[PDB]
């Protein structure tokens, strides 16, 4: 219940939703650094899984376009999600693994990094963020952890001033969060078995991580 | 209807197949011994508060040893039942002449793959899989027990004949969340779906006249 308790805590995501440097086959995955500054530069916009609004599971807590790419950083509240994430990571081999050495063991934030490694972005032009089992546009990687400032510390690309931009941002209460979350483990599940047949999934998520540093940091990926 | 009870069959190890592992390897001669030639329990990944149904026949052929089990656990059913109606893959249907079937299509795309671990004393249980450690036990699901048989080439006549002889409280445990663990695990099997298609081209069986997912 105590450790219990932490385990539904808050749990921030953040990872570049669109890289400047990637070409992408599809011109439906085009997203230039001119459109995102337009719509970006010169409130609060939800996080779901895999697009669906019955899903919704936290928000947005920043936006930031750089130099390689558009990032963000979000924050997963529900606590249904969180609990119904709990339970099943207590039944996951791969969770009860755990982490590389350093890092503490946290089973809901090694669940949520092995199911949902990618971020998605889709759609005003900026709708929402998804929580995906491996994105579309590459580059993409989820990365979790409990406290803001580390996540954003897990990639390499970013300077102390992105940083400081990013942070200026999740310290400012949102509309979207009580529970948003209007899915259940059902639901969850049935989404797991389409994530079994995505090709190349793997091979993308090792090439997102490579992509954006976050190989060269420790950090709860399982890719 | 859709929690009815759903057949399973495939071959829990191939004689023509060398086991990269010699704590896999499994002889013909042993395991007629052990053979005709207590229902087996059925279960989810080998995990004993998983039992999803029995093993309702097994018969050793010229290519291996061939089981049929059968899912019967209606808390299981009823828990693939909800899922598969949150599945964009079981939406998506099976391959032209078949009907649309969610669970056979959600235990397909899932559970892939069969099975044993007589470890040990002989046959112990069979496992449904995402995809099993020896090839060529992919499973292949079906309402009927005889068109699932049907499905392999390598059966004949008579070796169909020995397991219809054969097949002729709820004992499930768990919960959606167990499952739901399981599959992240899944999501780590390297080489998970190489493997499948490989035990698929090794049994003959084809997405194109089965609810094979691989």
């Amino acid at each position: 219940d105590e450790q219990q308790s932490q385990a539904v805590a808050p749990v921030y995501v953040g990872g570049f939703l669109a890289r400047y440097d990637q070409s992408p086959d599809e011109a439906e995955l085009l997203l230039p650094r001119d459109v995102v500054e337009h719509w970006l530069h010169a409130v609060a916009l939800p996080l779901n899984i895999n697009h669906d609004d019955t899903a919704v599971v936290g928000h947005v807590a920043a936006m930031q376009s750089v130099r390689d790419g558009l990032f963000c950083l979000g924050c997963v509240t529900s606590p249904r999600f969180l609990e119904i994430v709990r339970r099943a990571s207590e039944k996951s081999e791969l969770v009860s693994r755990g982490p590389v050495s350093p890092l503490q063991p946290d089973k809901v934030v090694e669940f949520l990094s092995g199911s949902y490694a990618g971020l998605s972005l889709s759609s005003t032009p900026f709708k929402e963020v998804a929580l995906c089992s491996v994105g579309r546009r590459r580059g993409t990687l989820a990365v979790y952890g409990r406290d803001p400032e580390w996540v954003t510390q897990r990639f390499p690309d970013l300077t102390a001033a992105d940083r400081d931009g990013l942070r200026a941002q999740w310290q400012r209460s949102t509309a979207v969060d009580g529970d948003p979350f209007r899915s259940d483990s059902y639901g969850l599940l049935g989404n797991s078995v389409d994530a079994l047949y995505i090709r190349e999934r793997l091979p993308k998520l090792r090439y997102d991580k490579q992509l954006v540093g976050v190989t060269e940091r420790e950090s709860y990926v399982k890719a």
